[PDB]
């Protein structure tokens, strides 16, 4: 059955929500769902050139095409809400042009009323009704993953922060290329590390080491991180081993009390301390205190199989040991569903740190993760 046609009408609604979620395969939502839901994914459903040149003309008047010597009309990827197309500049610098379609910002509440009207009628909402505050998160999210101003920022920014890393980089902006509805970068080479499980188990131990590394400096060093990290954009290029970092949609900054807090959870589980790990849980108010046992038991599981990797100074296994199955109660679904849910930030670093967990997971990694822990906690409690 294609539910999928419908839904690949509301794409960027449907992919969002399916961030929010874990239809990620995980070993409870229903595997009917998340099947549709990867289908819809890799549907690339494309758009008459028209639409796309409506943006470009609107976005950066009729001289455009002059900053050009080649356009390629058929797109080589499908973003959430929108294509990208290569390019090639007066000089000969190869780019990559991420162009939206025309009125998404102002389509949000119509294709997420839609998208909850399909689910609806395929009954899997499954508390009975239209959640209230998960629509409100969903149109927040898809206004900010709308403003390419605020995304051709947050690239910025993270490339000063990466200036001169040895391994990771971040593409370069092009300013006269860029504009609210259309983001322009530099082309980066090398494949996604979708591609990547078929390299080396030294070149593969050697990425996600150096992913987790980033991973900490971006929860407990940096003003900044990447939220749901995904293996599809991180580039892994062979020739010059060096990772590029796609996507600062993803991009967010939160309050310093927040990472303060979840600090002190991740030190506590790397102690194998359960009673710390729960009480500043409830103090960053991810749990209330009254949670039914089993579930809370099953979220506290979770967070200290993290803390295993942290405590030991054997190799830790992530393929066996961290997969979804073994992990995924970090976020028990059951909790956006309450009085009060959760603030979305702790949300986010519970996602930062599983999903970085689930990348190394994905590539079969095998690596020791005491001394990335000792030393970025060493180096937090410096900085005070
Ligand atoms: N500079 C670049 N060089 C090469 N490929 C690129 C570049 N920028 C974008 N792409 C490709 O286009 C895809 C989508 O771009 P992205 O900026 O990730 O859009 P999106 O809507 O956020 N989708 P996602 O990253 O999957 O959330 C990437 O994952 C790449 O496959």
């Amino acid at each position: 059955e294609r539910i999928v046609r419908t839904l690949c009408k509301v794409r960027g609604a449907a992919l969002k929500l399916g961030q929010m979620l874990s239809i990620q395969d995980d070993a409870f939502i229903n595997p009917h769902l998340a099947k549709i839901f990867e289908r819809v994914r890799q549907s690339a459903d494309f758009m008459p050139l028209k639409q796309m040149m409506k943006t470009l003309n609107n976005d950066l008047g009729p001289n455009w095409r002059d900053k050009l010597e080649y356009f390629e009309e058929r797109p080589f990827a499908a973003a959430s809400i929108g294509q990208v197309h290569l390019a090639r500049m007066k000089g000969g610098r190869e780019v990559a042009m991420k162009i939206q379609y025309p009125g998404v910002a102002q389509s949000i509440n119509s294709d997420v009323n839609n998208l909850m009207a399909v689910l609806n009628m395929s009954n899997m909402l499954p508390e009975g009704l239209f959640p209230e505050h998960l629509i409100d998160v969903l149109r927040r999210e898809l206004a900010l993953e709308c403003d390419y101003q605020r995304e051709a920022a947050c690239a910025r920014k993270f490339r000063d922060l990466l200036k001169g890393h040895p391994f990771f980089y971040v593409p370069e902006i092009v300013d006269e290329l860029c504009s609210p509805h259309v983001l322009t970068t530099e082309l980066v080479s090398g494949f996604p590390l979708d591609q990547a499980e078929g390299l080396s188990q030294e070149i593969r131990n050697e990425i996600c080491y150096n992913i987790l590394v980033l991973c900490l400096r971006e929860l407990f060093e940096f003003h900044f991180m990447q939220t749901d990290p995904n293996w599809s954009n991180f580039f892994y290029d062979p020739q010059q081993h060096k990772v590029a970092l796609l996507d600062f949609g993803a991009t967010r900054e939160y309050d310093r009390s927040f990472t303060d807090l979840y600090i002190q959870i991740i030190r506590a589980a790397a102690d194998r301390d359960r009673e710390t790990v729960r009480a500043k849980s409830i103090e960053m108010k991810f749990l209330t205190g009254y949670e039914v046992k089993v579930m809370e038991d099953a979220h506290l599981d979770a967070i200290l199989i993290l803390g295993e990797a942290f405590a030991s100074d054997e190799p830790f296994d992530f393929g066996t040991q961290s997969t979804t199955e073994k992990i995924h109660n970090l976020i028990p679904v059951m909790l956006r569903h309450r009085l009060v849910p959760p603030p979305e930030e702790t949300y986010s670093l519970h996602k930062k740190m599983g999903g970085s967990f689930l990348i190394c997971s994905k590539l079969k990694a095998r690596f020791p993760c005491k001394a990335m822990f000792e030393e970025a906690y060493s180096n937090y409690c410096k900085r005070q």
